[PDB]
C-alpha cells in the first residue's frame, strides 16, 4: 500500500498570448464554408452574452494554438493545433474570431474567442501560423504632420479592417490538410 501521482512534461517555447474572451464552443458539419461557421458563432453569442464570457489568454505558439485561462496559466481551456486546423475565419463583425480544428473523423469543433478592440492581430497569427514565420507589427504608422494638404486622393482607410474583411470574405483553408476528394479532374 503506498501512494503515487504522475504529471506531464511542460512545454516550454516561444509562444505568443493574446487578451481575448471565451464565447464558448459549437460542433460543426462541414469543414469549411462561411454559413456553418458563422452559424456556430451567434449559437454561442445567444447562449452567453459579451459579460458572460470569461477572460482568457489565447497561446499561439509557432503551428500549436493553446487556450488557457485568466485564473490559471496551467488551465487548458481547449488545445488547437494548427495542423488540425482545417478551416478559419472572422464573423459578419471584426472583433471576433472563430476557427474549425479536427476533434477526431469527421467531427470538427468550431471556437470562438472575441478580439479586442479586433481580431486583426489574432486572425493574422493563427492564419500566418499555418505558413510559419510571422511579420507582426508592421512598424510604419501615422507621421501626423502632414505636408501637402487640400486634395482628393490617398484614402484614410486603415490596413487593420482591409485585412479583417478578407477573412470575413474568403477566409483561410488550411493547406495542411488535404485528407478530403474535391480535386477536380
Amino acid at each position: 500500500g503506498s501512494s503515487g501521482s504522475s504529471g506531464p512534461t511542460p512545454k516550454t517555447e516561444l509562444v505568443q498570448k493574446f487578451r481575448v474572451q471565451y464565447l464558448g464552443m459549437l460542433p460543426v458539419d462541414r469543414p469549411v464554408g462561411m454559413d456553418t461557421l458563422n452559424s456556430a458563432i451567434e449559437n454561442l453569442m445567444t447562449s452567453s452574452s459579451k459579460e458572460d464570457w470569461p477572460s482568457v489568454n489565447m497561446n499561439v505558439a509557432d503551428a500549436t494554438v493553446t487556450v488557457i485561462s485568466e485564473k490559471n496559466e496551467e488551465e487548458v481551456l481547449v488545445e488547437c493545433r494548427v495542423r488540425f486546423l482545417s478551416f478559419m475565419g472572422v464573423g459578419k463583425d471584426v472583433h471576433t474570431f472563430a476557427f474549425i480544428m479536427d476533434t477526431g473523423n469527421q467531427r470538427f469543433e468550431c471556437h470562438v474567442f472575441w478580439c479586442e478592440p479586433n481580431a486583426a492581430n489574432v486572425s493574422e497569427a493563427v492564419q500566418a501560423a499555418c505558413s510559419g514565420p510571422s511579420s507582426g507589427i508592421e512598424g510604419r504608422g501615422s507621421s501626423g504632420s502632414s505636408g501637402s494638404s487640400g486634395s482628393s486622393g490617398d484614402a484614410a482607410v486603415t490596413p487593420e479592417e482591409r485585412h479583417l474583411s478578407k477573412m470575413q470574405q474568403n477566409g483561410y483553408e488550411n493547406p495542411t490538410y488535404k485528407f478530403f476528394e474535391q480535386m477536380q479532374n
